[PDB]
């Protein structure tokens, strides 16, 4: 209903930041990417569709790939995010800053979840992230709370030399077979409960970090 969300699970807010410390009280945080929470509202256009084949070459086909996922389902879980990555820092990255990611889920069932991140070149995994996270009981739901995991050194990469580069549309150019897969299981049943595809763009006239969410259909 315009929420990245599973029948069984909802993602309430996503971001991945860099923060630096200017002087013992003071702390500078830039994100690259966001998703904030917002609720629906009646008068919302349902989620345009992006067939799930279209996409299947830019993340890892083989099993633990996006076809043999979509195809044990849930199909109504998984969704695409297209991100456009604010990276005009405008704070003077130094060493010591922090790198990580902060995100939040929802459900009506409290359950162990495992939280899968696939970084993937060309359609390759070049990365995976695997995090356990715990039901805490909020307003008429349980959620999730990831707060400050710590980026790899892959991604660290990789941000720094995308920024280095001397012309947006060059950073354009990369991200295009640049992506993450997202792929929240139960941990012990293994049922998948959200599956998100993230694909990235820089933002060409820089308005700050920007976002769009598409449902994934097999049709
Ligand atoms: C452990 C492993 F999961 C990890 O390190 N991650 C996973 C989650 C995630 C999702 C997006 C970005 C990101 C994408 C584009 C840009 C830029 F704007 F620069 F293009 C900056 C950051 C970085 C990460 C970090």
């Amino acid at each position: 209903d315009r929420t990245i969300a599973s029948s069984r699970l909802r993602l309430l807010e996503y971001s991945a930041f860099m923060e630096v410390q200017r002087d013992p009280d003071t702390y500078s945080k830039h994100l690259f990417v966001h998703i904030g929470q917002t609720n629906p509202a009646f008068s919302d256009p349902p989620l345009e569709a992006v067939d799930v084949r279209q996409i299947y070459d830019k993340f890892p086909e083989k099993k633990g790939g996006l076809k043999e996922l979509y195809e044990k389902g849930p199909p109504n879980a998984f969704f695409l995010v297209k991100f456009w990555a604010d990276l005009n820092s405008t704070i003077q990255e130094g060493p010591g800053a922090f790198y990580g990611v902060s995100s939040q889920y929802s459900s009506a069932d409290s359950m162990t979840i495992s939280v899968s991140t696939k970084v993937c070149s060309f359609g390759k995994q070049v990365v995976e992230k695997v995090e356990t996270e715990y039901a805490r009981l909020e307003n008429g739901r349980f959620v999730y709370r990831i707060h400050r995991s710590p980026m790899c050194e892959y991604m660290i990469n990789f941000i720094h030399k995308l920024k280095h580069l001397p012309e947006k549309y060059m950073m354009n150019s990369v991200l295009e077979n640049f992506t993450i897969l997202q792929v929240v299981t139960s941990r012990d049943s293994q049922e998948t409960l959200l599956v998100i595809a993230f694909v990235f763009e820089v933002s060409t006239s820089e308005h700050g970090a920007q976002h769009h969410v598409y449902k994934l259909v097999k049709d």
